[PDB]
């Protein structure tokens, strides 16, 4: 069977290698990001990352959030990202539920104080709230 | 081992999700669909799909031939699929061999009686039976 | 784990396939050929292929000279190939340090006698050693 685990990982980072090399995944640690470079509001953005079997990026790391950042560069545009402060305002969340721990808020945000639920990543990775009906590239983790 | 066995699915899991989040496969069930986009006769896109480890797509059941149809709408073309009635007219067999159980005829066919060994699939996924020299969108099934 | 074994064998098939299909990769026994289209100089060829986790092209084999030189044939452009002839003239080595096997020179070729250290590859599939600074399509090996 070790004949066959080996095969199995080789063709695995073959096909991984592949898709990295087309530009169409980025691996981080655990996670891979992945756009394909729609534009669509933050409700549909989750519908497109769940239909693929993943789910709306959100970076929780400084080296996800550069992950990210170099997808939003690369398709010049900005981004919606997986958090939101729905029930209690000024606490972002999570789509898990869980209180966000890093952040990376442009100066001055986050302003909103009631009317901007959604986050939103400008091209050098930094975050604004917003409202979520924007249209925003999509990016998805798996 | 079973930190092998748990991270490759994951890593599979990250691989289809980034092909289905592009536009690239259709999971349904135990198949995936596939198609590049491009149009040519009936034994080329056999040839075409087995070059790529796969074959001709044909829908079994009425979920895959919904899966089929989104792609023949998709890309807006008429799709060949994976079955003849060659040797026997009015008995349309899979390429397995097997005969063809789950049908979904435009009304009045198949009206061939001789002639039209091949079946192609209309943008609203329902079926004629037709000669295979047309150009048909190539979609394959692995 | 026997269908856990299954099940994952052919997820990975499937995902070949369709990676395959799509035009995105050419598997020679054990190595998977992969390029992005994209034209830079030997050394910029060599990081796009480590980033995304493989290393520029060799031909080892007739067969993997013929996938390579389908790619060049496909993407019409003179490859950059994964030998060298740096320390020592007229002694060309894969980048693992080994000495070269197969060759398939153009005739007269090589001829550079000191100023030519990389070989590049024409769209017939044979051989030129040249400078490392010319435009190259990108192949990667994984
Ligand atoms: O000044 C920036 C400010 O501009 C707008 O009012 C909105 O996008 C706010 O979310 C943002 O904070
Ligand atoms: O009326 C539809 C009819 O049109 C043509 O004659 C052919 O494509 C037939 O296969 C089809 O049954
Ligand atoms: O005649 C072919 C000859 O042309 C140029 O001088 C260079 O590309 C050489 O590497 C090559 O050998
Ligand atoms: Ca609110
Ligand atoms: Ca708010
Ligand atoms: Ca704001
Ligand atoms: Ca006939
Ligand atoms: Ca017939
Ligand atoms: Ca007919
Ligand atoms: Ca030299
Ligand atoms: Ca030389
Ligand atoms: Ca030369
Ligand atoms: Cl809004
Ligand atoms: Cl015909
Ligand atoms: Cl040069």
């Amino acid at each position: 069977l070790q004949t066959e685990l080996y095969e199995i990982k080789h063709q695995i980072l073959q096909t991984m290698g592949v898709l990295s090399l087309q530009g169409s995944m980025l691996s981080v640690g655990d996670k891979v990001f992945s756009t394909n470079g729609q534009s669509v509001n933050f409700d549909t953005i989750k519908e497109m990352c769940t239909r693929a079997g993943g789910n709306i990026a959100v970076p929780r790391t400084p080296e996800e959030n550069e992950a990210i950042a170099s997808i939003a560069k690369k398709y010049n545009n900005y981004v919606y990202l997986g958090m939101i402060d729905d029930q209690t305002e000024g606490d972002f969340h999570y789509l898990d539920g869980a209180s966000v721990s890093y952040t990376n808020w442009y100066p001055g945000e986050p302003n909103g104080q009631g009317k901007e639920d959604c986050v939103e990543m400008y091209t050098d990775g930094t975050w604004n709230d917003r409202g979520c009906l924007q249209y925003r590239l999509a990016v998805c983790e798996f």
